[PDB]
């Protein structure tokens, strides 16, 4: 909600509470989303200010708090920035900002991460190109420099992350992507690599010294219809765990396809329907393996642009026998949202 | 503060930075209170917008920022998110929302919490239906469905919390609660019942399979004046200690009086007068024991809405020769508080 | 930005998205700022509530959001709360606060802390009067009671803070400063003594159980133009760790100057050149050493008030044989923000 807005500057407080819960049987140990209240809150600020006509700076923070902690010791569990970054942009040359904010493949993935509840599941955080990242600068130019309708382009450099954590951590790497959208349709293609950091490499899973990450995505966007899919490979990038042999590293290589098929009805419900599967190739030891692979059912209604509800259900395809232990297990998830 | 207010939906900003200091002989180890520094903060929003005219949507997030901490290690110490839920009314139907919320006992302990610092002592927190929970479903009726003015209930199924420990823990459970209150009067009556976590069972203190806890109030609110007492009871659900055997578990069974008086002059100063006392029976190797004992005496004054002070002051009656090591030392806490 | 503002009570909610970069050779372990994203946000609120005429009631509570963590384990990491305080004016008589604040010797070193990007490097956190401390009481007088144009004082008791940590830890203390501003000019001179806690003295480095700080500092502040300078000095109060045998206390003894000018030209550049040193005497092995030693080039453009870029660079004095093994290396910290 725009809370501010004098003097050129305008500022959007927003946020939501949500109230979730998973029902996945077990103890949600070998279910897809695991089980139980999920109840979380989301606050951040959007700012933007006019410096004069054609130039404008902004910037914008983005926090998690979570809600299904106690007051005691692990009342911070799972809380964190999601984005924090200022930036400029500059009549019809691009714009350009640097924080923490999303990777550029995103910038194809995005496509399909419009499931009710659960996540794109490639789409992960600390992870390169792919989610949300720490320390990238950002480039990106919208038609052309004006003077192709429709055409933008984005380039990124990152910077490298050593983190105490493989999986958290990131050496210096660039990224780009093309994206063009024509009266509801839009097709992109993204990728980017990167230097593993030492300790990334001194893990027992994954063998390289760089990571990539590409995507691409095509999408039809309008008349109350929203059809997506993307499809993507990765290098080294891929975070997987052995749950067996409590074994971590990145997945040598992955496939990763999405599907997503949605419509907006008039009064208010958006029921969706969506195909998930990512598969490792050569993982050390096991061979390949899947690491998601579900179909999913769902359905959002919206009261308003306030107030929703929505049932998200997980059919997961995974099967028992998976090498890596992953999950077999369904999951339903059932939201209630307040938000400004 | 309500910061936002267009197309239905309004947003209420609020907060309060609250300058308090604890004042108690020794090193507050044997006290009521403990000593010193206590000073902290508070950020929330409540949200509401009209889907239509029978029915809304609403959700609420309250965090609690300590400022007593240093800027290093300890820094976040003692923060925590309170509530975070969202939810609906409809007409006269009743309300539903889910997220951490006060548990339906509190429904009846909220009738003696006004002391001007100390929090009422048996409204503890992660502990069953007496303080904020995470994950409860809340249903509220009010007037008996419009028919009968006065009368509220309320039902509320607390899902099952599995944490690291045996004291933010809880299994499944269902409470419920009825209150009447007509001209200045009130009387309510709350009580509910849950599992007991393998966890919490396998603690030294206290033994059952299921815990419960009820209470009743009786309140008169109106000129000015303020009179309010509670009565309850518990098995297996009130959290203790004993500070000798650094032994833990939950009070067998506990008897929980509180009473309060007070009163607001018209130029601002509202003087509190109260006395509690909680006593667990059957403690395991102990056998009774007062665990909250003490009268309270203090006075808030309020500049205004927004600003206003206190001195509240414990007059700890708990004896040095208590068991469990519960404190017999008194507490002043003063505290300046600015809020919007 | 003010949000809130009506019945005598207006509410500023504010705060910045800072994208920051730091560029040093090698690992910047050995460099002045270290090296890499040091991007971050920052929350907070001053509300401000006229009781009446003559009668103000105020508080204030600003939180350190890092924008450079995962949102993995290390996701809080650097996160804080900086000041948290209520407090009243009254007419010409002076005003009170309580919380999280400013140490009154930092009424002095405020002078020249205004680098582009690193902070007044002798005004650190939890460090008795220099920088924020919690629980301490402050009053101010502006104008003599008025009847002196441009006399004010400002006297603080500082409460006891027994931290986990030597150097986050405080025993009780006063302390005053008296300034005086004529027409662009401003004089000032600060001082306190506080006590130092067991664990402070149970330290390997410095001896004593009484820590003072005191520190003076003048200034041309006008026509575009700010020159300011600080000379104070410390006894067992600054805190010093020894790199080769990783033993840390506090200095003996130490000798600060600061000297800063800078221009603001009209059309939003204003550069800034400083000179800092810091220099311990007597250190417990070592003799004399510098903690801080360095030039500083850098310079800011404001695009208006709420958004600004600058560069600030540490031509770093310090040489690569100090005994404490404090850094050698430059720094160049380049930074994007949007303020409201
Ligand atoms: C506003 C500061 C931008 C700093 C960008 C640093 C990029 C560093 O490495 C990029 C490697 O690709
Ligand atoms: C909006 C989601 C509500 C989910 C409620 C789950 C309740 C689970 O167990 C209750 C036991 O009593
Ligand atoms: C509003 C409460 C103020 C409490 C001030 C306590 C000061 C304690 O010690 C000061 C030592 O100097």
């Amino acid at each position: 909600a725009e809370i501010y807005n004098k003097d050129g500057n305008k500022v959007d407080l927003y946020g939501k509470a949500v109230g979730l819960h998973y029902f996945s049987k077990g103890n949600g140990e070998n279910s897809y989303g695991g089980n139980g209240d999920m109840t979380y809150a989301r606050l951040g600020f959007k700012g933007e200010t006019q410096i004069n006509s054609d130039l404008t700076g902004y910037g914008q923070w983005e926090y998690n708090f979570q809600g299904n902690n106690s007051e005691g010791a692990d009342a911070q569990t799972g809380n964190k920035t999601r984005l924090a970054f200022a930036g400029l942009k500059y009549a019809d040359v691009g714009s350009f900002d640097y924080g923490r904010n999303y990777g550029v493949v995103y910038d194809a993935l995005g496509y399909t991460d419009m499931l009710p509840e659960f996540d794109g599941d490639t789409a992960y955080s600390d992870d390169f190109f792919v989610g949300r990242v720490g320390g990238v600068a950002t480039y990106r130019n919208s038609n052309f420099f004006g003077l192709v309708d429709g055409l933008n382009f984005a380039v990124q450099y990152l910077g490298k992350n050593e983190r105490d954590t493989a999986r958290r951590s990131n050496g210096d790497g660039v990224g780009g992507s093309i994206s063009y959208e024509y009266e509801g349709f839009g097709i992109v293609g993204a990728y980017g690599a990167a230097d593993r950091t030492n300790l990334q490499e001194a893990q027992p899973l994954g063998n390289g010294k760089k990571a990539e990450q590409w995507a691409t995505g095509l999408k039809y966007d309008a008349n109350n219809i929203y059809l997506a899919a993307n499809y993507g490979e990765t290098r080294n990038a891929t975070p997987i765990t052995n749950k067996f042999t409590n074994t971590s590293g990145f997945a040598n290589k992955t496939q990763d396809v999405l599907l997503v098929a949605q419509y907006q009805f008039d009064f208010g419900l958006r029921p969706s329907i969506a195909y998930t599967k990512s598969k490792a190739k050569d993982v050390e030891g096991i061979g390949d393996v899947d690491l998601v692979n579900y179909f999913e059912v769902g359905a959002t209604y919206y009261f308003n642009k306030n107030m929703s509800t929505y049932v998200d259900y997980i059919i997961n395809q995974i099967d028992s026998d998976n090498k890596l232990g992953v999950g077999s297990d369904d999951t339903v998830a059932v939201g209630i949202v307040y938000q400004f």
